[PDB]
């Protein structure tokens, strides 16, 4: 696992990517680690934003599936030709597997000009893969063709360049402190979990827990911000404004638009509240909680910061904002996701992030949306 430590790189806001090789001979490509999707797709044509791309014709092990794939978006998309080839992760488990690969030949609003990645590794379940759930995701193929345990863990460390670790097939004790707590994976499509309570500085936000998971909550390394549903968002902001009312900020700030700056080294951390998310536990009526410091939802860009908490309309998304404070274990074998304080999170000299429990929480099922 020490071979896999620090195997993730990236640029602030551009996601985390891991190095991979495809085809024979091996072609090196940087791939985005996305637990919010399920396709392994890489650029396979000279799009101007790409440092490089997958060249099928040069791989003796490449197999054309004579099938196309089209993945839409809010207003963009990527499309390509399906196939399979030998895939490997140089700084991962010492194995090689034949996996489905979507060679991207055309796309819009997908690649980022100036980024250093050329593809995406969707680690979620087949259920949301494209064109349909028959296209086996990379991880399923990794597990079914080798003896790598069916689980991976992520330690996203933020900072400009960012770094992290994706421990494949295991858990590395040196990446976290305290104990690991597990929440059940409600359903195997996205990495869906259930939030049963939210607190700001220790004070309940007083809301029906169902509003916290409307219309779902997921753990997504592919998203940058902690995204809360409207009702929840406004409630959270109203509460954070109050806590930091000692100072005023333009409406643009609370919208991730306009930023805020303070003399280098004089950021008033103490005036920003800590947020607590209570997740359903492994035992009936039992829950646990995770708390992020403001250094988590106030990401840098003299010191300037941008509100890293935005509203959503597609449910709660626990992106880098949340994940960067914890070591997240995607225990696929046991349908659960574990959290523990990350060994690389940024902390105050007074307040400290945490993962604690147990707590007694009744009718947690009711929090789930249907």
């Amino acid at each position: 696992f020490v071979e896999m430590v620090d195997n993730l790189r990236g640029k602030s806001g551009q996601g985390y990517y891991v190095e991979m090789t495809v085809g024979s001979p091996p072609q090196t490509l940087n791939i985005l680690v996305d637990t919010g999707s399920s396709n392994f797709a890489v650029g396979a044509a000279p799009h101007p934003f790409l440092h490089r791309y997958y060249q099928r014709q040069l791989s003796s092990t490449y197999r054309d599936l004579r099938k196309g794939v089209y993945v839409p978006y809010t207003q963009g998309k990527w499309e390509g030709e399906l196939g399979t080839d030998l895939v490997s992760i140089p700084h991962g488990p010492n194995v090689t597997v034949r996996a489905n690969i979507a060679a991207i030949t055309e796309s819009d609003k997908f690649f980022i000009n100036g980024s250093n990645w050329e593809g995406i590794l969707g680690l979620a379940y087949a259920e949301i893969a494209r064109p349909d759930d028959s296209l086996e995701p990379f991880f399923d193929s990794l597990v079914k063709q080798t003896h790598v345990p069916n689980l991976f863990s992520l330690q996203l460390c933020g900072a400009a360049s960012v770094g992290g670790s994706m421990i494949i097939g295991g858990i590395d004790h040196s990446l976290y402190t305290g104990s690991l707590w597990y929440t059940p994976i409600r359903r195997e499509w996205y990495y869906e979990v259930i939030i049963v309570r939210v607190e700001i500085n220790g004070q309940d936000l007083k809301m029906d827990c169902k509003e916290y998971n409307y219309d779902k909550s997921i753990v997504d390394s592919g998203t940058t911000n902690l995204r809360l549903p409207k009702k929840v968002f406004e409630a959270a902001v109203k509460s954070i404004k109050a806590a930091s009312s000692t100072e005023k900020f333009p409406d643009g700030f609370w919208l991730g638009e306009q930023l805020v700056c303070w003399q280098a080294g004089t950021t008033p951390w103490n005036i920003f509240p800590v947020i607590s998310l209570y997740l359903m536990g492994e035992v009936t009526n039992q829950s646990f909680r995770i708390t992020i410091l403001p250094q988590q939802y106030l990401r840098p860009v003299d010191d300037c910061y941008k509100f890293a908490i935005s509203q959503s309309s597609t449910g709660t998304v626990m992106g880098a904002v949340i994940m960067e404070g914890f070591y997240v274990v995607f225990d696929r074998a046991r349908k659960r996701i574990g959290f523990a304080v990350s060994a690389c999170h940024v902390h105050d000299e007074f307040r400290t992030a945490a993962v604690e429990g147990p707590f007694v929480t009744l009718d947690m099922e009711d929090c789930g949306y249907n």
